[PDB]
């Protein structure tokens, strides 16, 4: 299906509440811009997409590692933690180049909830390893198009 819900089930402390809410808002853009898909935010009741910050063992047999190492994940499309997308609260999230930026990640793991996995593109946004680049000037490349536009 094309029509695809998501919810915000908590917010980082690091961020004004309302840049949250933004940087998830413009990171489903980002997919929906690209593909037939239609995201649509719930604030209260089921989502198919969850967003939550966590810190260490938050439920799912994916415990976190304390700052750096892994600063998210995301399940694939399915039923109860199926298509959610975490956020390790020990990072320091931000709406600029300081600690890491929630939107860049945020874009790689809708990605992974989607149903998408890894890239060789060392410019996609879908590369294994979070760099920060220039919000402004941010594009998907090329090959996370591809990796999209096969399963939608
Ligand atoms: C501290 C920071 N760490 C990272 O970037 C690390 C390597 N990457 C991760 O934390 C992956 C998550 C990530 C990648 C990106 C990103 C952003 C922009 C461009 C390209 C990539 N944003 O988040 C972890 P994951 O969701 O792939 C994941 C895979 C397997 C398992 Br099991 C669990 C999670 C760094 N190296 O700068
Ligand atoms: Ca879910
Ligand atoms: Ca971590
Ligand atoms: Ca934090
Ligand atoms: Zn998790
Ligand atoms: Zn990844």
């Amino acid at each position: 299906k094309h029509y695809i819900t998501y919810r915000i089930n908590n917010y980082t402390p690091d961020m004004n509440r309302e840049d949250v809410d933004y940087a998830i808002r413009k990171a489903f853009q980002v997919w929906s811009n690209v593909t037939p898909l239609k995201f649509s935010k719930i604030n209260t009741g089921m989502a198919d997409i969850l967003v939550v910050f966590a810190r260490g063992a938050h439920g799912d047999d994916h415990a976190f590692d304390g700052k750096g190492g892994i600063l998210a994940h995301a399940f694939g499309p399915g039923s109860g933690i199926g298509g959610d997308a975490h956020f390790d609260e020990d990072e320091f999230w931000t709406t600029h180049s300081g600690g890491t930026n929630l939107f860049l990640t945020a874009v790689h793991e809708i990605g992974h909830s989607l149903g998408l996995g890894h890239s060789s593109d060392p410019k996609a946004v879908m590369f294994p390893t979070y760099k920060y680049v220039d919000i402004n000037t941010f594009r998907l490349s090329a090959d996370d198009i591809r990796g999209i536009q096969s399963l939608y």
